[PDB]
């Protein structure tokens, strides 16, 4: 099987379907939340939503590549926010499912 | 790539018959007042939904997309009695679908 | 690479980036520049968004097909349009550059 096949009907939809993805199956909305310094501080945004197109339009070089985009929303999430927030226990949690889904991997 | 054979050539052959426009979207059961179609058909398929599929990387490979195609028509058969309108149809477009299916490539 | 790649994340990016790419993101829309006669004239349309959607969505047999496409809009440009009118020189920058970023296409 197809590395990226696999992030899309496999990896991606477990995340998808998972109770804690709503906050991150589209961008962080700035100005509905009301935080200006998000798109100053996060450099490189990334969500479910873009990745999902991604996969759907082949846009990745790679499934190096996707895999990335995965850890940079993450990582984002982390960075901007304080420990122990409610979004972060999200993101960990998603994180966890995350990195067990990428171990059964086609090679 | 036996895929785009089957967006290219087959898909495009079916859409293109008179008799597709029932199955270009899903059934609206709302529409019909047919509460009991959603609850006795149980996977609902269309030519819609497997246009997208091929659009957007879904398909673990050419034979998964062929079994969409069977589902289609068998959802059909299944809800509907024998010589109704929409089974003739159906009908037709299996036909035509066998024979597209025949030039298929071997890749 | 695969080329149809190369041609959706650097040849394509890189068009569509350009400052006069924007007249060539769509159709032209005849009805509203009023041009009765450019759907009589013009056999087969295309642009840059049309191309887009062919690469996003698996359409194009090979790269060669969409490398077609890029040439029919540019010609289709010229032959519609007279020499020195503002919509050609834009388009021969376009061409221009096109013609760049195909002489570094994977083999
Ligand atoms: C504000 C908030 C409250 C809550 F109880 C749970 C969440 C997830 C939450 O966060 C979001 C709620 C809605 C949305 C929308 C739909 C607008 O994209 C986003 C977030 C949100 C998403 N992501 C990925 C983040 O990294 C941060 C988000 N919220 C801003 C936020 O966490 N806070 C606002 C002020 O700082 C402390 C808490
Ligand atoms: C109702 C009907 C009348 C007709 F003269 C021809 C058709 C094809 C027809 O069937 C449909 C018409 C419209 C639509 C829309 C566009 C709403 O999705 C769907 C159908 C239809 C399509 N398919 C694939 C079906 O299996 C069944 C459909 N209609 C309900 C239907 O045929 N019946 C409902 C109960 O009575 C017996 C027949
Ligand atoms: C009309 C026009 C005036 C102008 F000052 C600059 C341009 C590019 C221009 O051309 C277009 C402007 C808008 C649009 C929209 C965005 C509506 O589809 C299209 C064109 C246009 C684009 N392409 C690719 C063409 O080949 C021709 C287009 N316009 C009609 C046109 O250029 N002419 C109309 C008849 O007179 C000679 C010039």
């Amino acid at each position: 099987t197809n590395q990226l096949q696999y992030l899309l009907r496999v990896v991606l939809k477990t995340l998808w379907k998972h109770q804690f993805a709503w906050p991150f199956q589209q961008p962080v909305d700035a100005v509905k939340l009301n935080l200006p310094d998000y798109y100053k501080i996060i450099k490189t945004p990334m969500d479910m939503g873009t990745i999902k197109k991604r996969l759907e339009n082949n846009y990745y070089w790679n499934a190096q590549e996707c895999i990335q985009d995965f850890n940079t929303m993450f990582t984002n999430c982390y960075i901007y926010n304080k420990p122990g927030d409610d979004i972060v226990l999200m993101a960990e949690a998603l994180e966890k499912l995350f990195l067990q889904k990428i171990n059964e991997l086609p090679t």
